């Protein structure tokens, strides 16, 4: 496939000059790793039988992944040693002031590969995206392209539209890494905090993206700028901060992310505003059979879900496109997520600790944690 | 299926010596689970007979489990069985930090009681978050807020239940957490009232504490009912982040403020209707409240036999206590809210503007037999 990118997160300790000169085996560590990846799926090691185990002393922890195939598609390559990018994540953490992000961060490392969608969302989101910002880096005219340097995602509370923007913002950090030295992120709103002071009224909305713009006049930085709640904001205040978004949006470092949890009655003004507006619904039932699958093999991960008696080709596996025989167990948990229609994306991640207070046993068994599961279900939806 | 044993220890018996005749604690819990009550304490006296050295070890043990009741009187782990040697003095003023398991919280579990089977409910689910925390659970897979809110009126004995908890889950995470510390703010609304600057430093020292992996910590908010508000959350969030960390809120609003926490929270349990226990403690306060006022006034009879707070369920009550705790189970029907209204009627019947102690009782008994029926 023509274009593919590979994200490798090396160590602190790894200085960062000697990186350009062994870059050669870094492209062999990719060529090995290849050979067996998932799309957007990371890889942590490279086991026996896969290459030398010398590329481990290398890596953290890598990526690759591509918008041409599927989110969980496997490979069967070329790779442009321009599309590799090698990064170390900043534990600094968010500084209050409105938080602000040094990216890429370890809080948000886990999100994109663990954001399970069944309508190839995510790829559309990410290329789309990349494009806006790739454009914005070549200074296109706005006067004869269009480039509105903000994205909206709108949809239930429960589906997850901050994580998507989170992710994002992390991916395309690293994705243009090249390009800028560093990035960073305001999160502003989160959650409705700002809101009730917005409803007030004030004037350091305007002090507030001051800031943004002295941080946005530094170049070869990139900013993002995430909104969240944006109909608890949006009465003189909200003039000043569509005045104060239209002012951040002219720089081509920049980049506003907004969120809005409800549906059907989307503010006209933001809807004109936007490059892009994507609508992110409750999951499916085949999405949601595969957070329970992930909770359970975390489970099985942490040792909370031990179970002997029934082997790893038994247990549940992954139920896409149907192409492959349901195994009862893979069956019994698809009827499971029959059962939890009503649930939203964030009631799911809640589930599992539900589950582990009913269960008297330090451990569950597979065919109990089926019925524990099913039955917080049911108690979850009354 | 399900069952722990706590064993509190003399402090002068090294914690090795023990260890050598942990063995015999084992047949020892067997024999004492045979007569047992669930979630209540045995005391080294309670049985003579064994051994005098190793009844000299122990001063208490306490057998759990959360499958059965809270009272009922009806299978052994090394791992689930657990040693404590409380912490003498460890409450210091700054908020307040507590030092866990402490003497203070080590008798209150016992004296919490509810119609509801509440505290069940409430130890295995902050047990589940707590386990899942210890195991280092991927948030993103499975979210895990490691943040509890309860939700009451001001009788039911919310923040007992999270000091009583935040005990027993130092001792239940014995084995895996070698210290535990636990910070209490606001107890009562004493911080918005102050003016801050201090709270960005007392939740950094937290930070510090919490910093070390072997240690639990405990953040126990009272009473959450602009800027310092922001500042606060900011500083819940980067302790939520910590995996030794569990954060525990009370609330005396069902439902008015929701969305800054409720958001946040892993569950928010709410504590249901008012116990026998709680409805005494609403009523007490309230005839306290019209002693300070000068609407009830007694001198004839004295301070200790006035009224007075039940600590201990089975301890001796006075002449009064008994009476008010009498009214308090005549009015098992009425709310929190009705409870809480009652001194208005209650006033209202009194002719003189000024009520005794006894006639503070049968005006109370009268409205609340009043408003059971209208
Ligand atoms: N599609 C999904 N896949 C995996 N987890 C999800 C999904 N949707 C929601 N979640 C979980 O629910 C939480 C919701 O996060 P958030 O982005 O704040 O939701 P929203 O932006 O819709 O309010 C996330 O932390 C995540 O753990």
């Amino acid at each position: 496939l023509k274009n593919i990118h590979a994200e490798i997160r090396i160590c602190q300790k790894f200085p960062k000059s000697t990186v350009q000169k062994r870059f050669s085996e870094f492209e062999e560590l990719i060529k090995a790793a290849s050979k067996n990846a998932r799309n957007w799926k990371p890889i942590s090691s490279v086991e026996l039988f896969q290459g030398d185990s010398s590329l481990n002393e290398l890596f953290e922890k890598l990526v690759i992944g591509t918008c041409e195939l599927r989110d969980g598609e496997l490979f069967e390559l070329t790779i442009n040693p321009s599309n590799i990018h090698v990064y170390k994540l900043h534990k600094d953490g968010p500084l209050s002031q409105s938080q602000l992000w040094q990216l890429p961060c370890v809080e948000f490392d886990s999100i994109w590969e663990n954001l399970i969608y069944d309508s190839n969302l995510k790829n559309e989101v990410m290329s789309y995206v990349a494009a806006l910002a790739r454009l914005s880096e070549k200074h296109v005219n706005t006067k004869i392209i269009n480039v509105n340097r903000l994205i909206l995602l709108t949809g239930p509370p429960g589906t997850g539209k901050t994580s998507l923007c989170k992710g994002l913002a992390q991916h395309l950090s690293i994705r243009m890494n090249d390009k800028y030295s560093k990035s960073v992120m305001l999160e502003i709103n989160s959650h409705s905090l700002f809101s009730k002071w917005f409803s007030e009224s004030g004037k350091l909305v305007q002090k507030m993206f001051d800031q943004i713009d002295e941080l946005a006049e530094d170049e070869k930085c990139m900013v993002f700028v995430l909104i969240d709640e944006v109909e608890s904001l949006g009465i003189r205040a909200v003039n000043a901060l569509l005045t104060q978004i239209d002012r951040i949006r002219r720089r081509d470092n920049v980049l506003i992310l907004c969120t809005s949890n409800l549906e059907s009655t989307l503010d006209k003004a933001l809807v004109d505003r936007a490059d892009i507006v994507k609508n992110v619904g409750q999951p499916s039932d085949f999405a949601r059979y595969s957070m329970l699958k992930s909770s359970i093999m975390e489970l099985a991960r942490i040792g909370v879900v031990i179970d002997n008696e029934v082997h790893t080709d038994y247990w549940p596996q992954d139920i896409c496109d149907t192409k492959a025989p349901r195994n009862e167990f893979t069956e019994i948990l698809f009827k499971i997520a029959q059962e939890a229609r009503g649930l939203s994306g964030r009631a799911i991640s809640m589930l599992p600790t539900l589950v582990y207070s009913k269960s008297p046993e330090e451990t569950i068994t597979l065919p109990n944690c089926m019925n524990l599961f099913l039955e917080a279900v049911k108690e979850r939806l009354s």
